[PDB]
């Protein structure tokens, strides 16, 4: 039978779901979590062979190692070894949706291994194999017997081969499908891939043994005293002689201890549970777990004989923490808690949707370090050592079962249908089944994106009655329906309604309020980071901080989904959808991360460190308040740096250490400062540094800063009278200024600066002209397609109203000659198709000292879309090595984007002042800036700018980052303004409209100088 | 005010005269304005102003310029917003239109004498031969802010020879959320630090 076209068959074979086991057989092993010997791991070098189908496969390969095949690797996806492409697509499914069929034309992976068994796991006991990941579907067979069955890619799938095994020499056989009818269920937004791509084990368990066990901790109204019960089940030969020991430990010292017989409490007509026990363990004054202190005991589960022998253990890291929702609020251990989260698919750039111990460890790092206190597992559950580590490092996290239904039409097709509540139930319930014990794991998640269907009712209630301890959520069908404890909407905007028919998506302040509404709002994803992204994040931390209720949300993404692949050179660059042949494929949108593939940050990750920084400042004179928004430490590490500089000059600057409790606040009076008379504004920046270092951060780290203006003394000083008259030469087509060593050339016929030079150095090698417009981002281009234009998102408007190809058109051009200057002055019109755009009037004032002061004014038609920018561009003809500028930084910021930068004098390698997204375009913009320094030039007055080797042309016509070119010289994008980036969402139009250059008239004014 | 700068310059067709001032107080520069003035032979004046704002003076209650004009005319003739008072933060109700009152509807009788009579949005604005062009805000009456100030009842106002204009490149919000307290909300205020705004005073 075609099992793998039968969502009624979603197994065959299986062993029951169950929390981590490794049957120790000595209790000190377990107590320490070392490794046991009787947990193998069969990960290595195996045999691999491709089908297109498994029709395909040859029968011979039950019994024998296909001389064709070759030895790869496991565990990993087949697409990353290059048999066949992965592919990239986000809402359609890869394949035509025809449930429950799949194509006929499926690939068919062929795995196998010749491995060892030693006799002794033969002469007693259970010996089973594990499959931690095998995506989609597979048979098995073990010395080419049939075993068994699979289907879930995301939950360990276990058999029995007690039966199977020989001494010596064994060889399994997995034919692993690509598609089966739980791809149904696995459309999330991700590259489509397959292979047995997790761990792969032996575990060899006692006849008698401990099959499942739960962990619970309750506590009285303080949290002063707690009771640990855990709840215990066996299989095999129950005898009055058996026992449970479940003991306690903190450390080396043991704190609680409990032993009984089995035989639960009656529970019903027929009796209890003969083969269930219950240990209550009394802990007083228990070290509570939070994602700030990631306190943990350990809990040994030992089944012995009375007499003494142990037959085996058991044991999980315990944290001793309460979840609940009362009163609207998610309270953590009796707080209510802040999420800074981040969703977190699991990605490498060159092995695909394998994770390894390395990099989750690196991520995790990072995310602390970036002030995030939580995880959700988008959108399934995690490769296991995933929850160890959140447990350990301390990371709040949301458990997801692996049902995501995207592409369904409608969206919850599937989910309302009771034939495919089989398929769900055992995505969910597989999934409690194994995580349960986790401290780490705070909320369940019934999957993403499937609607809302009575399947999710059903399930809801599941989880609700078998572990009441944590709540459960999901955002399908609206973000508030009757299968979620929590409003967990995605992309919902602070302050602006979005009325969709159906599954609105309110303002997240107005969404608390609807009549009888009274849940708690977390966004289970928002402040959609793709590109040049994250504008506006600071207007969520400043709700989430002013109403109870906003208690945060969860970014997306962390990393970006991009796969490395390799030019004719042998040079690897970073692949997005469409990139291995695959199509249809959403492009770009793989792409959504805080981080590039290989860990590197983008620049918006500096910005949602700041805004989820942990202390909160207030200047009142010279007193700073710091309010800590920790809910259980101290700041046992933490001391306050502060100094204060002059327009970039340092003038002062001392440390303090912070004391300040959970909730709690410290004053901090400043000393008597400089009072300069000298001109110039005075800026006050503080920063929390932890002098120790700890599991997650090295001594030093910076952990918070804020910035504040404090005296400002402008200039009123008079320059210098200048020994010397700029003289001015005159033809039909030039105006020529001579000046010293210097000299200006305008055209005449196009109105504008065609070249300087210094000495009798060029400096231009394109004229200095007003530039409208940009090289779009993702979030302007939005869906927008060639095959399918999205009329409203930014670029398509701006493209429609002619703004990337309006021409100049030159009103006037004048050339005056004052006492000490010569005066230029010059007026265009850009136009397009009859449609005046904008109006550009300038002067351009040239002294006796060899500055040029230029003065502009723009008037935009109050109909045409609202340009990118207003400003001026250039093609400078030096390179120079670095780039100096006071004003915000050091990092790429903009608009919306900003908060995190501090006004400075920074000072960086010309590369630093370019960011590479992957799709090119807009990028590297500091706004805030007072005074540009690069090579010979100066450039003062209050703009932002870019500068680069890739023109705004360029990037707009390259589509990846590798593929760009320096170009001679360098190019300058000076503006006076600059629209917002926007990316609440990346698919409609996302800018504020605070950050829209809606004003109709615009000024900005800079001075050009040398040195 | 104190000078910095003050100098003439004769361009092809037009004189271009150029000022720069300070503001001070107890030796701090609060405000910087500089200015240019353009006179060219249609006789019409453009006035460009770049005032600069100290940050961490108190956000002011305008940028603008004012003058006491000689004449008193029976009708004031704009194109912005009204007919009535309006403010930043209280000009929804206001329309875009062409307005003509009598001189005294442009002054409001609040009991206790404040500014008043501003009307904003305002691109052209004409007073017996005067026209002013631009994009300001503006009031006109015959009382100065002076006398305004120092009078604590409407019934004692005297209007004053000729009559005051006020014309504003920026105003602040008049605030109310409770007269008690600070009220002006943050996007009401003057809190740019540079701001720039220019007018064409013509015949009429
Ligand atoms: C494009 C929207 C209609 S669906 C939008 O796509 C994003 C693509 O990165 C993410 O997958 C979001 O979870 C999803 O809601
Ligand atoms: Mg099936
Ligand atoms: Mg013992
Ligand atoms: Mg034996
Ligand atoms: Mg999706
Ligand atoms: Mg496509
Ligand atoms: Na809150
Ligand atoms: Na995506
Ligand atoms: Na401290
Ligand atoms: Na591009
Ligand atoms: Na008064």
């Amino acid at each position: 039978r075609r099992d793998w076209e039968n969502p009624g068959v979603t197994q065959l074979n299986r062993l029951a779901a169950h929390p981590p086991f490794a049957s120790w057989r000595n209790s000190e092993e377990a107590r320490t979590d070392r490794p046991s010997q009787q947990l193998r791991s069969l990960n290595g070098e195996w045999r691999f062979a491709w089908f297109p189908a498994p029709e395909a496969v040859p029968e011979s390969w039950l019994e024998c190692d296909l001389p064709e095949a070759d030895t790869v690797v496991v565990p990993s996806n087949w697409q990353m070894h290059g048999y066949d492409a992965p592919i990239y697509t986000n809402v359609t499914y890869p394949i035509t949706v025809n449930p429950p069929f799949v194509p006929t034309e499926n690939p068919t992976g062929c795995y196998s291994l010749t491995f060892n068994v030693d006799e002794s796991w033969l002469q007693e006991g259970q010996t089973r194999i594990i499959f931690d990941g095998v995506n989609s579907a597979f048979h098995l067979w073990c010395n080419g017997r049939w075993v068994g069955y699979g289907q879930d890619s995301r939950l360990p799938s276990e058999f029995d081969l007690s039966a199977f095994l020989r001494a010596g020499e064994n060889r399994l056989a997995v034919m692993v499908l690509r598609w089966s009818d739980g791809s149904y269920l696995e459309d999330q937004d991700m590259w489509r891939m397959s292979g047995i791509f997790r761990d792969v084990s032996l575990l060899h368990k006692p006849t008698t043994q401990i099959s499942d066990f739960h962990v619970a901790t309750r506590f009285n109204d303080d949290f002063s005293r707690a009771v640990l019960e855990a709840e215990v089940q066996m299989c095999g030969e129950l005898r009055d002689y058996l026992r449970v020991t479940v003991s306690l430990w903190q450390g080396e010292t043991q704190v609680a201890s409990g032993t009984a017989p089995f035989g639960g409490e009656i529970i019903d007509e027929r009796g209890g549970y003969a083969d269930r026990v219950t240990l209550r363990l009394n802990v007083e004054n228990p070290k509570l777990w939070s994602a700030e202190i990631p306190n943990l005991y350990r809990a040994v589960v030992e089944l012995h004989t009375a007499d003494g022998t142990l037959i085996e253990a058991e044991a999980c890291d315990v944290g001793f923490r309460e979840v609940r929702i009362e009163n609207g609020l998610l309270l953590l251990n009796g707080k209510p808690l802040l999420i800074r989260g981040v969703n977190r698919h699991e990605h490498h750039p060159l092995h695909g949707q394998v994770m390894d111990e390395q990099t989750m460890v690196q991520d995790i790092l990072l995310m602390k370090q970036n002030n995030f206190n939580a995880v959700r597992c988008s959108h399934y559950p995690n490769h296991p050592l995933w929850y160890t580590l959140c447990d350990r490092y301390g990371l709040y996290v949301v458990d997801e079962a692996n049902i995501e239904t995207h592409g369904m039409v409608p969206m919850n097709r599937l989910t309302d249908d009771p034939r495919w509540l089989p398929a769900m139930s055992e995505r969910v319930t597989r999934m409690v089944q194994r995580d349960r014990n986790h401290p780490s794991v705070i909320i369940w998640s019934l999957g993403n994106e499937s609607g809302h269907g009575a399947n999710h009712d059903a399930l809801y209630r599941w989880i609700k009655s078998v572990d009441p301890s944590r709540p459960v959520q999901y955002e399908g069908g609206g973000a508030d329906t009757t299968a979620t404890d929590i409003i967990c909407p995605m992309y919902a905007r602070v302050d602006e309604d979005q009325p969709f028919p159906a599954v609105p998506k309110w303002s997240i302040k107005k969404w608390l309020s609807l009549p009888g509404e009274t849940r708690p709002l977390i966004l289970c994803e928002y402040a959609h980071a793709m590109g040049n992204s994250l504008g506006g994040f600071a207007k969520y931390w400043q709700a989430f901080r002013q109403y109870p209720r906003l208690q945060g949300g969860f970014v997306w993404d962390w990393v970006d989904q991009s796969l490395i692949k390799y030019d004719e050179n042998g040079n690897p660059w970073s692949a997005y959808g469409g990139d291995f042949g695959d199509t249809p494929n959403d492009r770009q949108f793989c792409m959504n991360g805080l981080v590039f593939a290989d860990r590197t940050p983008h620049p918006a990750l500096t910005e949602a460190k700041h805004q989820q920084q942990f202390f909160q400042f207030r200047l009142s004179g010279q007193t700073i308040e710091v309010t800590s928004e920790y809910l259980f430490r101290h700041s046992d590490n933490e001391l306050l740096h502060w100094m204060v500089a002059l327009d970039g000059k340092p003038l002062a600057s001392g440390e303090v250490p912070l004391d300040v409790a959970p909730q709690g606040k410290q004053l901090i009076e400043l000393p008597e400062l400089p009072q300069p008379e000298s001109a110039g504004q005075l800026w006050l920046t503080v920063r929390v540094v932890q002098p120790n270092a700890t599991a997650w951060s090295e001594a030093g780290h910076i952990s918070a800063w804020q910035q504040w203006r404090l005296a400002e003394n402008l200039s009123v000083t008079l320059p210098a009278a200048s020994h010397a008259i700029p003289h001015l030469t005159t033809s039909e087509m030039d105006f020529c200024i001579e000046l010293g060593n210097k000299r200006w050339q305008f055209n005449r016929q196009s109105g504008f600066l065609s070249q300087m030079w210094i000495g009798d150095k060029k400096q231009l090698l394109t004229p200095l002209r007003d530039q409208f417009t940009r090289a779009p981002l993702d979030n302007d281009i939005a869906v927008s397609e060639a095959t399918r234009i999205d009329p409203n998102a930014w670029v398509e408007r701006w493209k429609a109203a002619g703004h990337y190809q309006a021409e100049a058109a030159l009103l006037q051009c004048t050339a005056d000659t004052l006492a000490d200057a010569v005066l230029i002055t010059t007026a265009h019109a850009w136009q397009h198709q009859g449609k005046t755009l904008f109006i550009s009037r300038k002067t351009y004032r040239i002294d006796g000292s060899g500055q040029m002061a230029i003065t502009v004014d723009v008037e935009v038609a109050s109909d045409t879309p609202h340009p990118a920018r207003i400003g001026l561009n250039c093609q400078l003809a030096q390179v120079a090595e670095r780039v100096n500028w006071l004003g915000l930084g050091p990092q790429e910021n903009y608009p919306d984007r900003l908060t995190a930068a501090c006004f400075d004098r920074w000072d960086l390698p010309l590369s630093d002042m370019y960011t590479p997204y992957v799709f090119p375009s807009e990028n590297g913009l500091r706004c805030g800036t007072r005074e540009l320094n690069y090579g010979p030039h100066q450039w003062r007055g209050d703009f932002q700018f870019n500068i680069s080797r890739y023109s705004q042309q360029q990037l707009m016509e390259t589509s990846h980052r590798h593929l760009l070119h320096a170009e001679e010289g360098t190019w300058l994008n000076i503006d006076g303004f600059h629209m917002g980036i926007g990316g609440d969402d990346s698919w409609s139009p996302s800018v504020s409209a605070e950050f829209q250059l809606s004003a109709g008239r615009y000024h900005y004014q800079l001075v050009w100088c040398q040195k």
